[PDB]
């Protein structure tokens, strides 16, 4: 089936991070999950859904999005068996040390650490896009463009 | 009932820590128990092992010690009733930014954070002080003994 | 009789941060008071304070606020039998280095440092729970609903 | 054909850093290829280098390590079609401020920032698990074995 | 023949920036060419711009802006002769710490880090002032009036 | 006649704070050395200040205090005059305990100097507005440091 | 009869200067406000120092500089008596100017003060060892201060 | 005249470190000067030694070095007519804050900031090539040189 990614936050004040993920997840044609749950606070809502998506028999990738010190992109890492993305929100708080939780994780808890949500989504298609050729045609467009506006930029100056 | 301190580590790498906080314990008289488990990799242990401490009716506070980005903390914190003290191992990486992810909780989430082992200890002894009186004494020996040391040492100069 | 937390400010600039802290502790029906004193420049008036409230028979916590460089934490926790927290005004001043004169504390010095207003309510409220049996059902009441917020937010806006 | 994992690193000063991922990716049973280049001292290098991996038809990943300010990574990422994970070198200069080069990529550009270089290496397996079947079941095996040496190391305590 | 400063930026975003720069060219008398390139997007069409300008039998220097990890500076600096000056333009994201990825270059790679844009101006006209005369007494003119508006203000208080 | 007060908070700072002895005895200028916290020792420190402050002549006291320093607005919030606050050098945090010292509210003034020889040397040259004999010690002693930088350029001029 | 010059390095810095002023004629000490740059007006700067230096009264410099402040350290290396350096507030690099004048060679030995008002505080403080009208005006002031804290708790006692 | 690079560091502690840029001034086949003088305490002797360097008509660098607050720089490079390079020795003090007292220059000062000795001495290199052939051949040596040995450390170890 069809690849998946969810997009699991850890607050609904998360929600305009998460949905800049998703919007770029539909320009690749790639569906995607929205859900909210707390490591700390609800682990056992969060452990539930994560063995229902566990139990689909198509690629995934999970997207983390938690504020303040993460702790939900390792939580979800260490229990999902394929590769997970964590995508902080954007925080100014301690000059943004927020960001430390994210990187320094224990040797065997590996999640993609991307800081722009539109990069979220481009590394999740670019991962799929290694085995699913429509993906990879997709990524192909969307960097080329990319590279286009910007050579078109420099014509309209030189 | 007398008061009992769960000492958790996140690994067997910060078992000197530990006994930091053990051997100051000793010295109040307060009853420890020193165990290991990781938030991200082993999460059904932590929370079977949080279930049988969270039976004994006695009163009882976690120390929770973990090295990188402490999800430990705010895990056990979350999943306990009484209060927890959070005493992450000393790292020098990123000029210490590790402190950062114990630091930044979210709201409902309220470990309280000290840095030095033999403050922890201290910080647990005069938590249970405020109903205990056999601590209270204890407690006051030993802070009395701190402050003699300092003005001997003045005395004793030249 | 009843537990007690005092709220002592170095400066009567600090009053909001205080009022979400008595807002929360008013909450789990815990009594409070609000005090100001500064550590350098009334020391006098601070310790007698403390040794007013020192004299209570009955659990007793003190939350102790103050920006900029923290001395007022560990002068209280120096000085009273109990614990003691700290929760420290927010400051973007130095990206937040104000922090460590709160952290940084000697050995035998042990306030518990803990960042939110709400959170240091929290915490003062689980540690009379150790003994307390009604605190302790009010805070599961307030943590529960917390979590069940969160879920519901998930059943609502889940797509 | 099998996934292949491409390591380029900036400088032979790098190699030590890159063994560690090689040796790692031996586990997973994930073939590699260990490289040298720099991104602003030999381009055409690595460009010609590119090519040449790229016109494999093969699942491949780019793990791209360069230490100080790390323009390989991006380099590399933006010429390749598929996924790539940057794994700088640690570092304590400016107490490990060179993590940001890595951190920072404009929109468009996205390599996995992964900072350990087992992680790296098992970032690379779960990527090819959600396609690959034995590489899926060499991940279980090595996560499970993670968490069994760690609930082992706490029954050695109680 | 007369100097000629290429002011090359990443992004149009950058367009106020090096406008600035361009600004005070202008009043040294020093030709200038603004353009727009990215280092890890439109790798190519940079290189074609910069073997443009290098053809030209004329003193020249490149000044390169580029945001967020500047990759830029040190990709012209190491293609082009003679030498470069680095002028990110301003960012208080992280505490400023983007302009690490200015400063810690590889060894063999030497743009000039200059902060202010009026400086990176500055600069390229001193250099060219150690062969270029007219240039030499334009600076001299600028430099001077620079200290004599101090020395009025202090007069003018009160 | 003047008299400077060196106070520190532990045993620990001594050789910190006999490098600030032996300058000022180079200045011929009497010191007195003494151990008190703040936290822990408040009134043996007020007991001691007390004593300090009822000598009529020229009085500075220097207060060292390692991590977070609650000592030197301790001091200065309580005597009449002058303070100096030289705390110890530490790595931790990438230093940041020196905050503790920076941040004082408006009302407490102690002077901050870092280097130990430095603190002696503000101290001479406070003493110095009214004393003629320390004036000439400093002025011997500012001319010596300058003679022998330029006779270290006589000698390794190259 | 004391003097404070306060010289700042930029107009710019005038709001900081006045704010130091005001204090200091609430302490009713005599002060000059002077503009001067130390690398771009520096023979201005040392003629006014000169004009100062004579003087026969007790007198002491504060000095203003923002960003990289060398202004302190010229002119603690050209005056006789002690300085003070009160730079203006920044929050660029998060406030990274501040180590420009803490990070002081010894025999530059510069009084750091972060706030205004404490700047003209210590001034004052430094004079009143000597200054029996100064000091009867800083104790009155010290006292104000602490009496409006007292009956701040006094008027919104809880 | 040929090119002067004069190197002027700020104590006879930063020796090693100017040394390792007159050593890869060397390599070019650039005459430099290595001085001793200090901004604060020796300013007067700092100005006449550049009155001296700055009457010369060839074509110079100054090439600066003062750790700790770095205030040679600025005062060199607002005295003389020419571009300067700053190149402070490094320093892990306060997680290598010092840096920021080289880089945060008022408008009018405009010192080119390398944190490299050898950088330093490219730099320099690469400002006289502008208008001089014979650096430049020695600068794209150098460059090419750098370039091949990491294309042959590939062909070795890879694998």
């Amino acid at each position: 089936m069809r690849p998946l990614v969810i997009i699991l936050m850890g607050s609904s004040s998360d929600m305009g991070h998460a949905e800049k993920i998703a919007s770029e997840l539909k320009t690749f044609g790639i569906e995607y999950a929205i859900r909210i749950g707390d490591a700390h606070k609800t682990a056992e809502h969060v452990v539930s859904m994560l063995k229902e998506y566990e139990a689909l028999d198509r690629p995934k990738l999970y997207i983390t999005i938690a504020g303040r010190s993460n702790a939900l992109s390792g939580f979800v890492d260490g229990f999902v068996k394929g590769a997970t993305i964590a995508c902080p929100p954007p925080s100014d708080s301690f000059a943004g040390a927020d960001i430390y939780s994210s990187l320094r994780m224990p040797s065997g808890i590996s999640p993609a650490l991307v800081l722009e949500p539109k990069n979220a989504a481009l590394l999740a298609a670019r991962i799929f896009s290694l085995y699913d050729k429509e993906i990879a045609d997709s990524v192909k467009s969307y960097m080329e463009s990319n590279a286009q506006k910007i050579i078109e930029d420099d014509s309209k100056l030189k």
